């Protein structure tokens, strides 16, 4: 049976991916197969161990982190942007890093063991002293809380397109380049032979391709 | 001088709350005191111990989970409602026994005695439920305020239910070892002002 | 020969299955293999781990509660029915859902399920107005403690038959909930001839049983 | 007043005392105090430590299992007897001590239990020997599982009566002294005076008196 | 040449064995081997993990506690006995099963143990209800703290003869059979070929032969 | 007074043999229903006290918590010993000669780069009570509390050495859980202990 | 009086502050208050948790790392200069832009640390790159080890001047903004008033101005 | 393939060992293998376990503090000496046990209980400490002993590194001289990693150039 089993699958992803990726995927299988269930989950600190053993069936995440001890398929690429509130005023006209420094910034959890202290010593040792005034858990909350303030942030670009209708966002000429990145999904080794996980992976890669047509 | 302070506070709350509540505190204070920063964490560890040791500042859950020797307060009341998408056929009976698709949230990390049903999806927090439900024709239950928030963005439609509504109590708690700290007091006053300015407006 | 041995098996199972099912195996074996020993353990903890390490021989449980980490086999199917005391003078009628809920409830608590707080929120506003007035450890105390009172409970049907000649109970049609009992074993023991010997006998008696109840 | 309240109590007891004692109290109170709830919790290896943490109201055990740090109150005395299946045809006659300790035993276990080696080390210190062929959790399952086999057990006398219409048993004569223990209830020592707690105590010590009066 | 070594051995053993057995072995290896050094270790609850992990050189226990996961060798047999203070007047004669069960008992805890809830339920279901008045850590304190009180205890017989001069004790006649156990020494399996592990374990096996002849006579 | 409570005390092998055997006899004639359980020390006594898992712990003052009530029992002196058969200790120890000698040591509660010394340790036992019977018959030396030397004066004879360095003494205390301060059972027992401590310093 | 006490204070400070700053205090208090003793403790990822447990008297740190929930003081200022070895040529005053951003850096780690992967995400959050080749525990080692090499580092300016006599180094005018921060000392809040606390605070404020001029 | 790698090695060592040794290692490798990176972790916790879990590659500390069950190799030998500031007065001639036992001492602390320290001291040691300053490591001892009447104990080689800046006065204690052996340990499941074998060979080399030239 290709896609009509009662097999629950366990996925580990970020809120950005769920709201830009799996939403389509759930709609495909919604009409096509009402037999499969899922259980989205959040990112721990040792996701691999969960993969060393089994439990979860996938880990969608930026690749720079994924290790080489397990399968790894490629999905799509995304870039980052420095956004800010339209109502802000000092942001009309490209500005120096000086302003970037002074202006306050928002940021995301990116994990669990934040230990906010260490990051500064680093960036400051490279020549940047940013003042983080608001830390939140994830990306999806950056757009709603920023609007109405004199603060700026760095988020993936696909996000600002999602909120164009509801939250007017202002793409900003950053004083420095905007390295981008690729997204991947990895299946626990010792299970590349399962019947169906392959079908799932296919579903995913497929949508990714579809999604790259823009 | 509270307007010119640089305290950073650590608050544990839920997405729902952040969007429909602390957002308001964030904005005001943004103009009435720019020097103050925040850090919003999610519910993981049994909160008790964090409190017992002073590892956080505040804590915004419904009154149930909250308990102990630690000081508490009160905010607002919340209605629980059951919804679907505007594109379902059957939603226009207990025979249906809500035997359709149910999407749930999952608080915390890690029985048909009365009855059991079908659970299509399982999402960490309440916020995603509305989007991901999309037009799947599955059903779920969320706070009425979250329903009210997506009115001009995500048109859903509230269902009835044979079973009466439930309502619960949002409130803020803090470490008992912190009850007498100028910082802490200044903050909980401001949360209580916005909670009260809310109920009075409707 | 495993039939003339001294082995000691360790089984995790509920008080229901010990009384209704595992009695027979003990008898047969007492005369057929008088050298074997047992320890019956209470269902009081995530078993997955004890299986993983293989410190137990079998786990007998409802099928829906089992993981896919380790092999399993079907035993028989069992039905949940709702009961009341035949003295309960409000049972002569129809059960408007309303009344049902308004009525008093006795419940089985297998394990150590957190603190009421969550438990209360675990009602997750599913509609749960069930007023739980008595919570007991297994299933087997429910008949003798609900007898003589105006309370109702949901228990498996063969347990009602077991007490037919000492505790009369009245089956009620709540405004079918069925499941499959099963036996699971650690993966490392799948070809241990002792497991094969034992798991075969179990499967036989199950068949006898479901032979009659049909 | 307590009898007209919505109070919920949490008691720790064995399956023997739930069946043979707390049943008449659940029944009486279902009528006389229809708002009072109950949660019965199982017994473990260190039961008094839950007392200390503070979540439970009472704890019902034999007497010899209690330290004296917490308050208590007696209930009734209870005798253990040695029973076998009447079909088994060796229990008739007299059991030389050697014959008794050479027979298969069914034994009850409250808590996680212990390794077989350690059981053997303990029985050795007193001249005994390990012939335990079946270990079950609690006292109530034993009479069902002794039936139709050649094994023997030691259970409370009051539980023999319970089963006497469905499961008749042979009371045996072993040249060992009689074992008896007194049952009792205890409650947390650093608890502030509550009149609901004093009410529930009174109901237990009254049911205890009926049981003693009629044996 | 292993007598001229500068090595440290780690041994896991009870205080009873450290006194009746290992005092002799340390004495000689003070003349015949003046470079060796020992660390005596208390007994935990899973002494076996320490073997696998290779952190200790030997483990000495009664064998009914030992596994198949590591090589082992036998040392000697040892008898259990029942004792009491000579002052106690009730002890004159042969104790009845009633009177044995109706006196105060002293007991040692070998591992960490548990509330005797376990032990008591186990023993009541065999027809003994004993009353344990004092629980100590290890056999060696029993004879000092038994002395003076009108209590009894079950200790190994070589401990009785050790304190035979310092602390007088009376041997009672239990109304039930009593038995003997076998002491053994066990070692890691990554070391069945280590030279020092072989040298030391012949010393232990020689000393244990002495002991079944100093006791035979 | 007389009752039937079980107390749980954490103490050393030395304090049991020297100090606690008094209490036991006294109570056997004045409270024959009291019973004890003596346990050894592992670690984090603080938690076992905060949680109320034990009744008392008996040990030197330095280790005591700062968050639970205590009381002073007595003082004890550390002294250095060797065997009488050793024939290098028939004279006063030269600091060199001592420092290059074989040492029995005691390891409590289950190291450090000492700057200024070099000690050779050839025997590590758990506790103090095995040091006398094991050193007896060899040419090693150890540091043990003085009441233990006195305890074995009649069965394990030992030579006290005029150590080259100064002598230290310590005071033995008793602590009990903050939430047990009003327990009438805890109060009756801690009084009997402080009574027997005082009868020692006077009989001396 | 506290200057005749036998008191013992516990200070959490970085190795840099222990040499520039607290050396002077040690000498004066060795003479003016010969009864006093100190125990110095290393820095960490979350030092404040130690104030909260409460067996430490003081914590010295840049203010920007401070939460603001404990009483604080002020001390002096410092400027982070970029450095390099006089034995390298590229640094022919040929200051450039990205080139510097593409050279070996010796970084300092106060704490357990972050996995290399994580570091990148953060630096990428801004327009930067990770080219770390050496991670050392303190700061006081970055110089002695940079010597004889061809990499660049960022260190405190008083540190450069501590070594101008022995470890030559050439400041680099990077195109990046300047960076300065304020050093501070704080003490446990939720503490009972003690004159020894007050007295120690004074000595630190005095020595902070003597070196500021 | 040859020394044109990209590898990151993780080494645990004291501050003293990173100043007197790995500097050289770094220099050499910079010129001979630009592609390798380092991370000097500091000494704390239980070194092992890291090894068992295979999280570091090396562990440099004196051989006396090293376990077995992991491969080791000898680097070189070092002697501990007693030092003071030349400004001090009493620090001349010679000191009897009394004088040494009655001065201010600076001390190095590698790792992380405050009262449990003193009791381990007074045991079998007559340890009248009078510890007046405690720093985390060694390399800070010379800068903070400059200008005090106190005495310390540091490795001789460190004294020589600090000659052109901070002078000292080696003094004869009435106590025995002390020497120890520095050494390097690698995890056991890496005993045959080509990467690890390369690196431990370079180390042993500089450790003989040091012994030979600097004797």
């Amino acid at each position: 049976n290709p896609a009509e089993s009662d097999r629950r699958f366990r996925i580990i992803l970020s809120d950005f991916m769920a709201l830009v990726f799996f939403d389509k995927i759930i709609l495909r299988l919604a009409r096509e197969a009402p037999g499969v269930s899922f259980e989205l989950l959040p990112l721990d600190d040792d996701p691999e161990e969960l993969l060393r053993r089994g439990d979860v069936d996938f880990l969608i995440l930026p690749d720079l982190f994924m290790s080489g001890a397990h399968p790894k398929a490629r999905l799509f690429e995304e870039r980052l942007v420095c956004v800010g509130c339209p109502t802000n005023e000092q942001l009309q006209g490209q500005l120096s890093l000086e302003q970037y420094m002074s202006m306050g910034h928002v940021a995301a959890k990116f994990g669990r063991g934040l230990k906010p202290s260490v990051e500064q010593w680093l960036l400051m040792q490279h020549g940047l002293k940013r003042r983080i005034e608001l830390v939140v858990p994830g990306f999806n909350l950056i757009p709603p809380l920023l609007s109405g303030t004199n603060r700026i942030a760095t988020i993936p670009l696909r996000l600002v397109k999602h909120y164009e209708r509801t939250i007017p966002l202002r793409i900003i000429e950053h004083p420095l380049p905007l390295v981008s990145f690729t997204e991947a999904v990895q299946w626990p080794a010792l299970h590349n032979t399962d019947p169906g996980n392959i079908w799932m992976r296919e579903i995913m890669i497929q949508e990714a391709l579809r999604m790259e047509s823009e």
